[PDB]
């Protein structure tokens, strides 16, 4: 997360870590057991970490559990990165408590104007790379479509919502894909992809999770 400020610890209780040796992805968790995150952090063997604030220190909040089913989105496509979602069931069901706790999905698709809450343990720079030790927070507003596919340079599609500044500064980036965008306590969208990270007229792209609610459903049914 660029521009943003260190959220206060366990502020974030659905906010879960991938991790394959170091972190790599963020997620989110939506009930004892399944976690959804980008398809475009896909990767065969994934521990899953929850109450997390310092990721590098042990704080005793922390409940580190393997990812026993990784389910992208069946159309996923690699390169216009459309359909960037997938779902991980825990191999054991969490201990949900006050820092462990899971977003609801939305009922509706949030309207352009809403301000929403972008976390990550993603890279914190405009230029360069440097990846924080603690869950950084970035409060972003979801732009109009109109001025999302204008400023983009790729096609953005019915299942991608531009959330942050035009005037650059605040961005998520990368570290932070797969991690929750969520808007008065609905997780409305996954940090997905963008052209660089907190450059003006280039707001971050976010894959829009209101499409998705039944395909979430019917998955966590049959699995
Ligand atoms: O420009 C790109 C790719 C992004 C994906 N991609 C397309 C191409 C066509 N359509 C959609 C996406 C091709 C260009 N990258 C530069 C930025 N990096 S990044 O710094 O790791 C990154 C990753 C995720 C981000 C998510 C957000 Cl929401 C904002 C900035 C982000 C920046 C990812 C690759
Ligand atoms: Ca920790």
């Amino acid at each position: 997360i660029v521009g943003g400020y260190t959220c206060q610890e366990n502020s974030v209780p659905y906010q879960v870590s991938l991790n394959s040796g170091y972190h790599f992805c963020g997620g989110s968790l939506i009930n004892d057991q399944w976690v959804v995150s980008a398809a475009h952090c896909y990767k065969s063997r994934i521990q899953v970490r929850l109450g997390e604030h310092n990721i590098n220190v042990l704080e005793g909040n922390e409940q580190f559990v393997n990812a026993a089913k990784i389910i992208k989105h069946p159309n996923f496509d690699r390169e216009t990165y459309n359909n960037d979602i997938m779902l991980i069931k825990l191999s054991s069901p969490v201990k949900l408590n006050a820092r462990v706790a899971t977003v609801a999905l939305p009922s509706s698709c949030a309207p352009a104007g809403t301000q929403c809450l972008i976390s990550g343990w993603g890279n914190t720079l405009s230029s360069g790379v440097n990846e924080p030790d603690l869950l950084q927070c970035l409060d972003a507003p979801l732009l109009p479509q109109a001025d999302c596919e204008a400023s983009s340079s790729f096609i953005i599609t019915d299942n991608m919502v531009c959330v942050g500044f035009l005037e650059g500064g605040k961005d998520a980036c990368q570290g932070d894909s797969g991690g929750p965008v969520v808007c008065n306590g609905e997780l409305q969208g996954i940090v997905s992809w963008g052209y660089g990270c907190a450059l003006p007229d280039n707001p971050g792209v976010y894959t829009k999770v209101c499409n998705y609610v039944d395909w979430i459903q019917d998955t966590i049914a049959a699995n």
